C-alpha cells in the first residue's frame, strides 16, 4: 500500500527499464506516504508493471519532525540511506534510467542525496520532482549539482516553507492534484527523451 520495495528485493536477472526512488514527508506511513502511490500508478500505466520498479526510502529514514531543524533540513543518516539506493540501482541494473521525487522533508532529502551522489550515476537520473520543497529559497529553486531542465518543484501559493520558513499552513497539505498528473507526466516525458521510446 504505502510501502513499495522493488529495488531492494529486485532480481538483477529481470531488471526494470526504469526505476523510481521516492521520499515521503514527516510522520508519513510506509516508505511512500500519501503522494508516492499516486505517481507510481501512473508510471506503471505508461511503462507497464514489468516496465518500472518503484522504490521508497525507508530503512533509516524515519521522517521525524525535529529533524527539519537540522542543517540540511534532514538527518545525516537519511542521506546515506537514499544515497545507498542510487548506488544499488546502478549496480543491479546499469542500463536502467533513474528518476526520483520527494515531499516536504523528503524534498530536502532528495536534494541533499542527489547533491552528494557520484556524478556518473547522477547523470542517469532523467528527472526529479519535488513537492513543498523546504529548502526552495535557500537552494534558489534548484537542486545543487543538478540541471534545470531535469528538475521540477511544486510550491503552492501560501506555502511558507517554500519562502524559507518552517511555518506549516494549509497549502502544504495540498499537493494531491499535482501528484496525480503534472508530476508523473514530467517524469515519463523525461524518460523518453533520454532513451528513445
Amino acid at each position: 500500500r504505502t510501502t513499495r520495495d522493488d529495488l531492494i528485493n529486485g532480481n538483477s536477472a529481470s531488471c526494470a527499464d526504469v526505476i523510481f526512488i521516492y521520499a515521503r514527508g514527516s510522520t508519513e506511513t510506509g516508505n511512500l506516504g500519501t503522494l508516492g502511490p499516486s505517481i507510481a500508478s501512473n508510471l506503471e500505466s505508461a511503462f507497464g508493471k514489468d516496465g518500472v520498479w518503484i522504490q521508497g526510502v525507508g530503512g533509516a529514514y524515519r521522517a521525524t519532525l525535529a529533524d527539519n531543524f537540522l542543517p540540511r533540513g534532514t538527518s545525516s543518516a537519511a542521506i546515506r540511506e537514499m544515497l545507498g539506493l542510487f548506488q544499488q540501482a546502478n549496480t543491479k541494473c546499469p542500463d536502467a534510467t533513474l528518476i526520483a521525487g520527494g515531499y516536504s522533508q523528503g524534498a530536502a532529502l532528495a536534494a541533499a542525496s542527489i547533491e552528494d551522489l557520484d556524478s556518473a550515476i547522477r547523470d542517469k537520473i532523467a528527472g526529479t520532482v519535488l513537492f513543498g520543497y523546504t529548502k526552495n529559497l535557500q537552494n534558489r529553486g534548484r537542486i545543487p549539482n543538478y540541471p534545470a531542465d531535469r528538475t521540477k518543484v511544486f510550491c503552492n501559493t501560501g506555502d511558507l516553507v517554500c519562502t524559507g520558513s518552517l511555518i506549516i499552513l494549509a497549502p502544504h497539505f495540498a499537493y494531491g492534484p499535482d501528484a496525480r498528473g503534472p508530476a508523473p507526466e514530467f517524469l515519463i516525458e523525461k524518460v523518453r527523451a533520454v532513451r528513445g521510446s
